[PDB]
């Protein structure tokens, strides 16, 4: 038993990693098969961030103004080309280490682990969330664009996320993979500001579920309410909208601990309302929104 | 900008982790060099559960009553002895992927990384501190047994425990690598509970340390307290006490925010006093303990 904030393993990913030079410019960049991806923003110098034209920045550029290099060797750039927001490097070396992946983008309120990393060199990890704004709650400085998020599936490595930028509120946006931004964004040195936030009510519900797994109770009571007064009141509390699939979704954890998904909503209704009166739940004296059901699946089991 | 707690890049030790069965008993086992380590406890059986001879259960072993599986491949046990509570395997292949690294083992407020394992395959990586009870607040099911806590500085793998025991309370035990315990605890199904746990201080003032850094000074105040009246108070909330060893940690993140130590030590003090009356700090509704000063260096500007 126990609960924590878990990542996946990150072994495959840290065998992907190296780092890109256009410039004076360095970032991180994704190392599959013989292609190197990485922010388009690499080509950009500081006197352009405020307003670049990529698409000059690019047709000025040749495979000669790039470095890449893995470790300690430098792989030959052979070709170039942008695809949304990424920059594609085609290197005359596949990767050893490739492992199977696909591309997938998330949706608001799924999670994934994220690597961090500087100079192409991996340098922690953590677990986080795709926020209904778009954003993501990272712990990112200066050199980590190009680091990315995944999650694993079987041997099956899905990458999600790819690190660009920072928001004035501290929190991050980035990528997919094939270079579409999450959320409303652009990727240039300018004001930008992510929209209010929300709560990931089914997440909340998930881990109060974990929370009763673990034993924790005391937030119980005897009542049920209904999906349409339970969202009244979520609305109130900027928490997200419940519907039916996700009641579906959480049927598992249901089954298993007796507890129906709108006493749960009961049970999250009167902690909306109340506070929680001095207690806490799995060592958290705030209600958890990034733990998805299948990740309360998962950890305990 | 953002502070998370960020585990190690598990890669090293994923490429360690292999299956160890006994009998009808299967852990986990870590395989560096030629030699697998992992608990004692797999030569015992459901009725050697209470008061274990380990010594007198060993010398009935053969080389080939121990399987080691690496992915498919089978390792060939060619010798094997115990030290403490661990057991050592001689294996006929040294791990082609073993990692520099070194045994240490830690104090208490030390944190590291864990990657939890189940049949000798990584399933997630979370961090976590050595509890001033000896205990870690993990999260291990049936068979996480030979899961190993590590450190990575600059290449180097320190491992510093490998997971043995749950207790009643639903926190873990475990040992070093030399198979010493952390604690009183033994590996034996005998009645054991934890000592009452106590906050790490030291930690808990980095943390506010990085809560300035990244930008929030909500909590401060106008006042000092000597060393001695800081521990007076902090202990009558079962604070660990903060000594001048502490102190001088802390001199380097008191430098980089201009808050003397014992500054910082008298806005705790009114923390602890008031709570956060709806406010957090990075993140949290309540003090975290689990970043030492190194990891908050390490992760913040
Ligand atoms: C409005 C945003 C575009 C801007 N935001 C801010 O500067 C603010 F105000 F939020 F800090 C921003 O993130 N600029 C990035 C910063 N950077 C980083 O490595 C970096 C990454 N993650 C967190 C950090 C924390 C501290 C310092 N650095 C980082 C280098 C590349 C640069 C960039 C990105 C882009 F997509 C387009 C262009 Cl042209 C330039
Ligand atoms: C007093 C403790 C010795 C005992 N705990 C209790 O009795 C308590 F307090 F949990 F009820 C305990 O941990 N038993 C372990 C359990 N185990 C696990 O795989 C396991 C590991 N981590 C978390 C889990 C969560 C749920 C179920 N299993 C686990 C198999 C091996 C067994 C063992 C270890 C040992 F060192 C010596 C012996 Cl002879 C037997």
């Amino acid at each position: 038993s126990g609960f924590r904030k878990m990542a996946f393993p990150s072994g495959k990913v840290e065998g992907c990693m190296v780092q890109v030079t256009c410039g004076t410019t360095t970032l991180n960049g994704l190392w599959l098969d013989d292609v190197v991806y990485c922010p388009r923003h690499v080509i950009c110098t500081s006197e352009d961030m405020l307003n670049p034209n990529y698409e000059d920045l690019l047709i000025r550029k040749s495979n000669h103004n790039f470095l890449v290099q893995a470790g300690n060797v430098q792989l030959r750039v052979i070709g170039h080309s942008m695809q949304n927001c990424v920059l594609k490097l085609k290197v005359d070396t596949a990767n050893p280490k490739t492992p199977k992946y696909k591309f997938v983008r998330i949706q608001p309120g799924q999670t994934f682990s994220v690597l961090a990393c500087y100079n192409g060199s991996p340098s922690g990890v953590y677990q986080c969330a795709m926020r209904p704004n778009f954003t993501i709650k990272g712990s990112f400085l200066n050199g980590s664009c190009g680091s990315v998020g995944f999650n694993i599936d079987y041997d099956c490595v899905s990458f999600c996320y790819m690190h660009h930028m920072e928001l004035p509120t501290g929190v991050h946006a980035g990528t997919d993979l094939e270079g579409n931004f999450y959320g409303p964004f652009v990727d240039r040195q300018t004001a930008q500001a992510a929209g209010t936030d929300t709560t990931i009510t089914v997440n909340v519900l998930a881990w109060l579920y974990a929370a009763v797994i673990n034993g924790d109770r005391w937030f119980l009571n005897r009542f049920t309410t209904t999906l349409n007064d339970f969202n009244l009141v979520a609305m109130k509390y900027n928490y997200e909208p419940l519907t039916q699939d996700h009641v579906d979704i959480l049927g598992p954890l249901s089954a298993q601990t007796g507890i129906a998904v709108l006493d749960m909503c009961a049970s999250l209704k009167e902690l909306l309302q109340n506070g929680m009166n001095g207690r806490t739940i799995l060592g958290s004296a705030l209600l958890e929104d990034e733990f998805t059901p299948f990740d309360v699946v998962r950890q305990c089991s």
